[PDB]
């Protein structure tokens, strides 16, 4: 398998190129010394293509023999603080964001937002967290690349835990082998973060978790995104379960993490 926005072929075989951020450099190059060091892609360095600057990561499909792929943002935030801060002091009206919002739902936006046609990022952050399974379980599905070619990112308005395990069970077309090994997967994970110095020092914001499974029933997790992932003033840690209040900088990862392994716990005994 392989995968082929942000990515680009790489010259070497089981690798793809990532345009290199400084926040998510930071967090692949902590990441290969951490507990999560196997729970992430390999990290390989950064190379120059064309003027522009690549993370070397493993191409997560290569084992596969035409994967499926499920990426599930994690968090009950999706949005940085200092969003909040901007704005208020010196808002960006995102007329993008209006239409995205419009397009989904004309009734969503305010009178002043109608007369804007314009929201602000948070605002239209939130409202994605409201719609999806973000505020409530602590994270959302994000999109679908089935084995048969098709893709989907049909999922804003995918919220009820009922929903979310239609969309797994869809996912895994009835194969119990793809199913024990994605849950022993997650159980591992959810272990290796516990004990994470990475996890417990950092706010992980925008991650996702991607699962993709074969035919042959090879089956994987890994998490990936850390473009929005942030070391706390040092001394602070976070619990990544309790409820996310302006400035305790709380992400509910955990609380995403238990939510899945439960909904994936539950199609299991279906
Ligand atoms: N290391 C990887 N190997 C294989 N596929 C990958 C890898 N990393 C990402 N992908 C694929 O690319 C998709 C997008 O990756 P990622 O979320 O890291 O990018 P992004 O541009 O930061 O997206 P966004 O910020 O909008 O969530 C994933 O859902 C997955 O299909
Ligand atoms: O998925 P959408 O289109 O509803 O919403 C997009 C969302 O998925 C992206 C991932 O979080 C988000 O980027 P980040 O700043 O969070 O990395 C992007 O923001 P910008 O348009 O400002 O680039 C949103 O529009
Ligand atoms: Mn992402």
């Amino acid at each position: 398998g392989s995968h082929m926005g942000s990515f680009k072929a790489a010259g070497t075989s089981g690798l793809i190129l990532k345009r290199c951020s400084e926040p998510e450099r930071y967090c692949l190059a902590r990441l290969m010394a951490d507990a999560l060091r196997g729970c992430v892609p390999a990290f390989h360095g950064v190379v120059e293509r064309d003027g522009e600057s690549y993370l070397q990561l493993q191409d997560l499909l290569d084992g596969f023999d035409g994967p499926c792929v499920l990426d599930c943002k994690m968090g009950v935030r999706t949005y940085l603080e200092e969003e909040l801060t901007k704005a208020r002091e010196r808002p960006k009206l995102r007329k993008d964001m209006y239409k995205k919002m419009l397009a989904v739902d004309p009734e969503a936006p305010t009178e002043e937002e109608h007369a804007q046609r314009a929201v602000t990022k948070p605002r239209y952050m939130q409202w994605r967290e409201g719609i999806s399974s973000s505020t409530t379980l602590g994270f959302r599905i994000e999109g679908i690349k089935k084995a048969d070619g098709s893709c989907s990112t049909d999922f804003k308005t995918t919220r009820s835990r009922e929903q979310v395990l239609r969309v797994f069970e869809e996912f895994v077309q009835g194969d119990e082998e793809v199913l024990r090994r994605y849950l022993n997967r997650l159980q591992q994970i959810r272990d290796t973060l516990e004990v994470s110095e990475f996890f417990r020092r950092h706010e992980v914001i925008g991650s996702s978790l991607l699962f993709v499974h074969d035919h042959c029933h090879r089956a994987g997790v890994w998490l990936i995104d850390f473009g929005k992932t942030t070391p706390l003033p040092d001394g602070q840690i976070l619990d990544h379960r309790r409820p996310w209040e302006e400035g305790n900088r709380e992400d509910g990862y955990l609380l995403g993490l238990d939510n899945l392994i439960g909904i994936l716990a539950s199609l299991a005994e279906r």
